[PDB]
RNA sequence: GGGGGUGAAACGGUCUCGACGGGGGUCGCCGAGGGCGUGGCUGCGCGCCGAGGUGCGGGUGGCCUCGUAAAAACCCGCAACGGCAUAACUGCCAACACCAACUACGCUCUCGCGGCUUAAUGACCGCGACCUCGCCCGGUAGCCCUGCCGGGGGCUCACCGGAAGCGGGGACACAAACCCGGCUAGCCCGGGGCCACGCCCUCUAACCCCGGGCGAAGCUUGAAGGGGGCUCGCUCCUGGCCGCCCGUCCGCGGGCCAAGCCAGGAGGACACGCGAAACGCGGACUACGCGCGUAGAGGCCCGCCGUAGGGACCUUCGGACGGGGGUUCGACUCCCCCCACCUCCACCA
C-alpha cells in the first residue's frame, strides 16, 4: 500500500524527534512498496556531511524473476535544505539517541519518501548493568 | 518456440512542501601590507663596479658569462605522514601478606650474694673487686680578673692520689686550662688633638680621653671661634687657548664662547650666573677625471577603481516510477519500442 511503516522503533525503541525526507532510488523498487513489502533492518548514518547520508534501508526490489534491480540498502540522497537537515543531524552522533526509519512511504504523486527520527527505548542508557533486563522484556514488546 | 499481461495510487497537468548541479547574488576564502608604473624630483642623471637560476627552495664557490649587456650554477630538503567512528556488556575465565610462647627486648660494658620484673631470678636495685674513671680535697705541670669594693670566683684522677668527704665499673662524656655584681680605670705611669661655615691650642671638658701600669710597656670631644700651630691664596673669579660653517664639494671672508691658568677684585665659605658679533651674499654639481644616458635593486610623490580577474558557496532553480527514444511542463501509459518473468498460439522426423 503506498503508505506503510518500519516498526524498529514502535515496540523496540521510539522517537525523541521526528523528521521526513524524500529519497531518490532507481525505479526498480516502486511497485514492491506500493503493493505491500516493508522493512525492519537497522539503518545507521555517517554524517560529517553537507546533506545527511543514510546507511541501509529496504524498500524491497520489485520482482517476478531476477529483474533489473540493485541492492536497495545503499546510500540515498535525503531531501531537506542543509540547515534544517542539520536539525535531524543535531543529536545523531550522541550514541544513545540514534537514527531510525519510522515510516517508508510515497507521496500523493507516487515518489518515495521516508519518515525518520532519532530514538531509544531499550535502557535509560546502554552499557549500564541495571536496566538491561528491561531491554529484553519490555523493549521488544511495548515501546 | 514465439507473441505480449506488465516493472505507477491519476486520462496529463505526475511543479518528491524541501536534495543535488547550472544560475541570481556574492566576493570573505580565493598564488596579494588589493596594486603597478609603459612616470617625476636635486643648477641634466648616475656609478667608481656587478647581476642570474633547477618543479618549489634552504645552502654554496664571487664555477662562469662579461659591459651599446647587468643574460645561465650547485649539495640537500619538500620526498618525511603510527587515518576508527551509534540506539543491545552482564557470557568465556583468575589468585593475596608479622612480631617475647621461645632466641636480645626493662639487659649499657669483665664478676659475686639476695630481691622478684611472665621465671628479665647471683649481670638491674640493697651491695662484695685486682684495674681504671668520677665527684671532692691536696701536689710537679696548666692559668691570656694586670684594680679595688662583697669574695684572692678558684683548682684539674689531663701528669698523680683518698689523706681532710667518698662512689660506679672497663663510657654515666665535663667547665673552665680564668669568674659573678658596684664605683667614669678608681689608685695612676702615660700617648696626643684630626674632620664637617677646614682643625685644634682657649672652650660645653676637675684641663681631658683612656692604649695601659703594680707577675713588665705608648695617639685625641667634636657640634663653636678673636689670635696662633698646620700643607694652604680666607674662599674664588675677571680677559688669549677651544668648539663650530648647515644638500655633497666649496669660491669670497673671519669674530667669539661654555671654561683652568697668568692675575685684579667681591660676598660670607665652594648655599650656584652682571651681555659686543657665527655665519652671509653665492660658485659648481663630469655640462671642470674614467664614461655613458633609465646605469645596475637610494628617498618620497604623481598617474591608472589594475581587472572583480584568480575562485566556491548559500538559499534557490533544475527532480529517481525496469530501462530507452516522442513531448502541448514529465510520459513502460497517449506512442515508437529494449530486458526480466509469466499468460495466449497453425502440430509427428
Amino acid at each position: 500500500a503506498p503508505v506503510l511503516e518500519n516498526r524498529r522503533a514502535r515496540h523496540d525503541y521510539e522517537i525523541l524527534e521526528t523528521y521526513e525526507a524524500g529519497i531518490a532510488l532507481k525505479g526498480t523498487e516502486v511497485k514492491s512498496l506500493r503493493a505491500g513489502k516493508v522493512d525492519f533492518t537497522g539503518s545507521f548514518a555517517r554524517f560529517e556531511d553537507g546533506e545527511l547520508y543514510l546507511e541501509n534501508l529496504y524498500i524491497a526490489p520489485y520482482e517476478k524473476g531476477s529483474y533489473a534491480n540493485v541492492d536497495p540498502r545503499r546510500k540515498r540522497k535525503l531531501l531537506l535544505h542543509k540547515h534544517e537537515l542539520r536539525r535531524l543531524l543535531g543529536k545523531v552522533e550522541q550514541k544513545g539517541l540514534t537514527l531510525v526509519p519510522l515510516k517508508i512511504y510515497f507521496n500523493e504523486r507516487g515518489y518515495a519518501k521516508v519518515l525518520l527520527g532519532l530514538a531509544r527505548g531499550k535502557k535509560a542508557y546502554e552499557k549500564r548493568r541495571e536496566d538491561k533486563k528491561e531491554a529484553v522484556r519490555r523493549a521488544l514488546e511495548e515501546l
